[PDB]
């Protein structure tokens, strides 16, 4: 059994909660796509449940059991916990803190302000949810963890309402590198010096996070609009930038555009992305500015 270290200290599978299988109960799905599926499941404590298929290689189970690894050894409240694992029956789980609020891209593209749900988001929402994820960064990147892959679709919701938690929800990539395809990497949020060089800092996740800002405040668009991945890994080298979101306002774009500075050393780290988005929600000119309706 492989071994994973995170903040110096040294973890196996043996350290990972195994919940007996009698225990646990799927309720329903939440969806497949990629490897394996997602169900609702009871433990009562209701859970997300990742399956790991029964039919997969011995590197699927290596990965499986690596993210089951990362997941349980991070605490923070903008993380997504880690309930237990099922690793002795098969199919294996990963048992999940349950996000009722689903996927923040999702969420963003459905909750769009519209002239029946006129009111459905405000800027506010916008700068809860990126200071909530900012504030996952800055743990992740003071412990010396290096995301790789910070994008609306690995963030999570505790619920769709006002109250609602947002949380950094998935680990694969950096599962994956830990321990593929140009195609399969995640282009469109990567900076120069990664995608270039394969380096990889705490400041790569700083130029995500900008791209996922505009993720935010686009209310959920591909970033890039109508660009390629190489397209835009042509446009982003030669200094080129994305434009404000609709109805972005300039404090919040100011935050986008130094997250993507050139020079990894000229990024703001994730405690100075915190205190500007802090700044940005203390202003009314910011706050009060609507969100467009579809
Ligand atoms: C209720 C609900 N609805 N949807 C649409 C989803 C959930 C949901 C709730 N809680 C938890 N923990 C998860 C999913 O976790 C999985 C692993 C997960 C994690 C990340 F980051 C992204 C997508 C994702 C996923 O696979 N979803 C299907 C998203």
């Amino acid at each position: 059994n492989p071994n994973y270290c995170f903040a110096g200290k040294t973890s196996s599978i043996s350290d990972l909660k195994e919940v007996p299988r009698k225990n646990i109960t799927l309720i329903r799905g939440l969806g497949h796509g990629a490897f394996g599926e997602v169900y609702e499941g009871q433990v009562p404590l209701q859970v997300a449940v990742k399956t790991l298929p029964e039919v997969c290689s011995e590197q699927d189970e290596l990965d499986f059991l690596m993210e089951a690894l990362i997941i349980s050894k991070f605490n923070h409240q903008n993380i997504v916990r880690c309930i237990g694992v099922s690793l002795q029956s098969l199919p294996r789980f990963i048992l999940l803190e349950l996000m009722a609020g689903g996927d923040l891209k999702s969420f963003l593209r459905e909750t769009r302000p519209r002239p029946s749900q006129p009111s459905s988001l405000a800027m506010l929402d916008l700068l809860h949810v990126a200071r909530d994820i900012a504030c996952g960064c800055q743990y992740l990147e003071e412990n010396h963890f290096i995301h790789r892959d910070i994008a609306a679709r690995n963030c999570l919701l505790t619920c769709p309402g006002p109250g609602r938690v947002a949380k950094i929800g998935d680990f694969g990539m950096a599962r994956d590198i830990y321990r593929g395809g140009c195609a399969m990497l995640p282009v469109k949020w990567m900076p120069p010096e990664a995608f270039m060089e394969g380096i990889f800092t705490s400041k790569t996740d700083t130029w995500s996070f900008g791209v996922l800002l505009w993720e935010i405040f686009s209310l959920g668009y591909m970033p890039y609009p109508s660009k390629s991945n190489q397209e835009v890994l042509e446009f982003v080298t030669s200094g080129g930038r994305m434009d404000p979101p609709k109805n972005c306002p300039g404090p919040v774009y100011r935050i986008m555009t130094q997250c993507w500075q050139h020079q990894p050393e000229d990024r703001p780290n994730f405690a100075i992305i915190l205190e500007r988005i802090e700044y940005c929600t203390q202003d009314p000119d910011v706050i009060n500015t609507a969100l467009p309706i579809e």
